[PDB]
């Protein structure tokens, strides 16, 4: 790999055996307790009643009445990196998502859909934008401004300002929004996919010293799991001394240990593999 990994994707695309192999991982993935996302007193933090975080990797929020958010702590150990992955917040969970950036130290906030796709609300409007219209979180505490943003053709980077109102402490969060990537579907190019994740790399938001980056789609499973696949296959493909043993299925595997459903469609594996193939070919 990339030959390796590159002869194992024509094998595949010739035998046009893509589904085949997403159901046997769909089979093989990891089946975890959610008994604390299946609380009656959590039904309404949850966006879709199929997508729950598992109870051992979930993330906790540091408040004493509920604690409860839909996000998962994915923790790659020999890659060495960790995600945050959580569904897109509902209008009554943005206090408690930005809540948890903030416990969480967080330094990027990655989100791969749209406010609306399709007509159907997908995701709160959980940013401020416009300057002048600053958002306040009144049950966290938090206010929220939007300082500057750099819309590019297919994603916009966002400088927000995340204050919190208790202590007047602020912090910068940088918000990278794939804007042309469509639910259940996949990026239009390998290059483009590729050049947003070099960019959030390049920001420092995966750096260990800070937290975890935080990532979403609509549900934190299916764009947001492509996403997470390919830098962690990426990463392990620069690491290991013959890279060729990476196994983008066992990789996804792992991932899907803490957190259901990564990667929902046999298009978007497919999509992974050339996402890894291109840009190994570009790091090496
Ligand atoms: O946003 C994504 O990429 C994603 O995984 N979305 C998902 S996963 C998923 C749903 C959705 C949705 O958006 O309707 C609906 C219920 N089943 C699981
Ligand atoms: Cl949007
Ligand atoms: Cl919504
Ligand atoms: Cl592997
Ligand atoms: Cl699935």
């Amino acid at each position: 790999a990339s030959m390796e990994m590159e002869k194992e994707f024509e094998q595949i695309d010739k035998s046009g055996s893509w589904a085949a192999i997403y159901q046997d991982i769909r089979h093989e993935a990891s089946d975890f307790p959610c008994r604390v996302a299946k609380l009656p007193k959590n039904k309404n933090r949850n966006r879709y009643r199929d997508v729950s975080p598992f109870d051992h990797s979930r993330i906790k929020l540091h408040q004493e009445d509920n604690d409860y958010i839909n996000a998962s702590l994915i923790k790659m150990e020999e890659a060495q990196r960790s995600y945050i992955l959580t569904q897109g917040p509902l209008p009554n969970t943005c206090g408690h998502f930005w809540e948890m950036v903030w416990e969480q130290k967080s330094r990027g906030v990655v989100m791969l859909n749209r406010v609306m796709e399709k007509g159907s609300l997908k995701c709160a409007q959980y940013w401020p934008q416009k300057e002048e219209k600053e958002m306040i979180f009144e049950d966290t505490n938090l206010k929220l401004t939007l300082i500057s943003e750099d819309i590019k053709s297919y994603y916009t980077v966002r400088q927000l300002e995340l204050e919190n109102l208790t202590t007047q402490e602020t912090r910068e969060i940088l918000h990278f929004h794939y804007t042309t990537w469509p639910d259940f579907g996949v990026p239009e190019s390998p290059a483009s996919f590729l050049n947003f994740l070099f960019k959030v790399r390049e920001s420092g938001s995966l750096s260990p010293e800070h937290g975890p980056v935080v990532v979403h789609c609509s549900a934190g499973i299916g764009r947001s799991g492509t996403f997470c696949l390919a830098d962690t296959c990426l990463l392990l493909m620069d690491k290991r001394k013959d890279p060729s043993s990476v196994d983008i299925k066992k990789v996804l595997l792992e991932m899907r240990k803490f957190r259901m459903g990564l990667i929902q469609t046999a298009d978007q594996l497919r999509f992974s593999y050339l996402a890894v193939i291109e840009g190994a070919k570009f790091i090496m």
